[PDB]
């Protein structure tokens, strides 16, 4: 019709924390490590209940999100193995007539490593919505923001591929993803550099 | 002062939407049969007082009342048609607008889409699905509407002209958005029962 | 050392069962045509080493894992009988139990209660249903068995045999139960199902 | 950084019905009535992670709140004295090199008494993310709402102080600040002076 | 083959009683006046039927309808005490039981707590208090009945006698908990009047 | 006062990650990672009303936790210096006339590392009242279940301090306290072993 592709977002192996976060939070099927993953959105919102059965006709791909916003709707497929997941993916880009290209770019709203957090800043992160594993005091933080927000997945695979960090919490709805990570200042880092590679991968596209 | 956007009255509620407002709504408990009455205005703070005259002016009950960013939703029923229309015109009084001055139903979406997998079905089953089971193999009709409350009139015409089962009705936030289960003849007739309910609203 | 409390397998999940422990169910989610098993055993902490053995002997899902108090509730699934069966032998070859080996199922409760008031709807609509609803003026079937676990087997013959609406379905805690709507005729044939499902079980 | 600041709102003594609100609808750690309070509004809002660390590194003072909203993000703090709560203050202005005056002013959106409130309206506030008291059928009602939202605990503070009126709700979080509070007609009345007349305390900045 | 386990009768509903399950009840709200009454039975199950019977018989809506583990627990209210006391009546007939065939209600602790500590008042507050906010300094009537259907009746006489807040009232379960708040003086006015009132209800 | 003494456990400085799990899920003041901590168990169990005021009275100790239940109820007090805690506890035994060892023995009714845990079973432990860290697929779990509940604490508390394990939950509420804690073959056997250690100690009463 007139779909706006706005995020179309490829994993082709879920990291192991970043799959058992995804399994622990998610509303749809479950994935688990090693499981490859496609995350998109699309505007109008509603247009994600078509591509989504258009997704899940075309392969044996599993729906793991499905949410229509105000301005727009996400939707995440995921599967055993890649080739599912890039066919359905194919579908989906077919219908809307869009190339991955046309995809919006990601901005970075905040980035950043906090050192030595403290036992209340630790506290007030781990009782508000926390799905992931405990922030502890005295550890590094990364944090990363983004807009749009589906791509704050794929940011955070890469991160936690690259760097022996925990992950905390991953937001990846609404208007702005959000990710928080902790490890020691030098794993943080490396974390950081990662999802900032993986983030200058999105925009040349 | 006050601003009417959306005004739209249900005479008498088919079985299912009123169970579904009785099963989701944080207030008095509708039945089917109920006459009701959906009101938007703005800003949203307003409802306050207008439910008050609305409560005041008759035997009517209140089934919703919600203040939002930019406007706020309430929402009376009774038994009796009267009660509720005359506590409908009690508060068009007080913020001095005739039903007309609404905002007109705009359609941002309507749909079907047959043969719904499991997975499709589930996620929508599993997030904000208080009405019924929506199960794999039949067709669904997706409606949505700007601004929300008229998708409950649009919600209750559905069901009287066709043979479906309700999902799900949000009401609020800035768009109405429902759900309908059944074969495909019957998704599209209730497809126009919703299409000619909300023309009907356009005349105003 | 452990007492095998009940072991209940269905060769293929009717539909609406299948939708209604996809939509509350705290794991992988099941679709219409799975196989499925489920267990409790006593002490209730025996069900994680099970569920190691069970989900490492084959390609099944694990759907539900409980300890409760007197004892633990498991449940996996798969798109075919075999893996279900042969995970589930598994478990009993570990348990040192044959399936005979478990409890009988106890009918603590069956009533069809025709012409259900609105008001009945309503409150158990309200009451935590991740089903279908109840609708006013139609025809409830309820039943209430110890233990719990096999009410979804018995859910799952009562949709097989009768063209009823499942309401709520609840397999943990002692006492399962089972919540069903449609006609007269309707629910009786369903609760004829059940009675004779449980007698089957109860010859082991 | 380039960080703005929209709320700046210090409270030398907590009254007891909304320190105890506060102790049963925050996610942070309690406070209990006589508590110096202070709460920040900031821009961007995941700005709130740095400047709250601050803010507990400086001193004694124990985080309250801590959200990260859309566009802005706001952060609490509080101690037994006083002291502890303005020197973190100060910390966190120096940061963002912004001045307490810096801060926006406080508009009012809705202010209104209803005299007589119905049992039908009154069950539907308490039924609906109320967490302070109920509110009775029969009694007056005050509700004030403000922007930015981060002043409304300021004027609930001193609306209690100044009348004997019953905290029914106060919303302190997104765009606008809403205040539910029940009394007399009179009662409502002196609080609804209290308030504006606080708002227009801090509207001198 | 029903055992009567509660009977209690409340006239007219004070308005932090009427308030409080308004706001915490999961089926038809009450409001301040209302005639109310509570029931438990065993087994559990019975309450289905004997809240069909209740409705049929008069005008009085359905409050709450709880089934537990080994009883259950079912609460009609309306404006007018006739209705109430009629419905009830009945439901006394179909279980071949008079009113003198419930429980003895007893207590199973009545204590005051002066000068509450901010701590022991924020756990309170924070853990399932649906009722007002607990302020720390003043006093807490706390009472535990057993049978728990009683806890509402002594919380109405209780709040009639003193000028006291009411913080809690959980009628399930066991146990009947109440959680009142006010000066030594009142709270301890508010116990001797609910310890009359059980005193007046095991009278019969 | 007839007031049966069910548990009394005292544990002398909180480990980080078990602090950290109390602070995401107490309803009351919340502990910090070192803080002294006293669980108590009392029958009756509205008893512990009481016992909170008394204790809270006489120092500068906090509440934690408090609960009533059918039989018994639960309390725990927690301060950053042990002799609160512990004189709070004497003010408390004295008050109910018993000492501290007229509390019940602490029966393990399970003890079990299972090996390899699977990302099904990895997944169903974090979807269900899971509000430690992910347990995550591959690593070997710790199993505990005591009767009674309050010295699942301590025991999780001594096999954190003595193993590198992470810690998924600890069910510290009911009949039954239940422990799942993570690690390498190595980490929960260890821990498992502090585990049997604290608890031999907890039986001498």
């Amino acid at each position: 019709n007139n779909i706006d592709l706005r995020v179309y977002s490829f994993i082709d192996s879920l990291q192991p924390q970043l799959a058992s976060y995804l399994a622990t939070s998610s509303q749809g099927f479950l994935p688990v490590p090693g499981d490859a993953c496609l995350w998109i959105e699309v505007a109008p919102g509603m247009a994600v209940h078509r591509l989504s059965d258009i997704a899940l006709k075309a392969t044996n791909v599993r729906l793991g999100e499905q949410v229509v916003e105000r301005a727009f709707g996400s939707m995440e497929i995921h599967y055993r193995n890649q080739s599912d997941v890039l066919a359905s993916g194919e579908a989906v880009l077919r219908e809307i007539n869009h190339a991955q290209e046309d995809r919006l770019p990601c901005r970075i709203a905040w980035k950043e490593i906090i050192r030595a957090i403290t036992p209340d800043h630790a506290t007030l992160i781990n009782r508000q919505l926390r799905k992931g594993s405990m922030l502890l005091p005295g550890k590094s933080m990364f944090i990363l923001e983004t807009e749009p927000a589906g791509y704050i997945v794929q940011a955070a695979n890469e991160a936690e591929k690259a760097a022996h960090v925990t992950l905390i919490d991953v937001r990846a709805f609404g208007n702005f993803g959000r990710l928080t990570m902790m490890g020691s200042e030098a794993e943080t880092e490396e974390a950081m550099r990662a999802a900032e590679a993986t983030i200058a991968s999105i925009n040349a596209r």
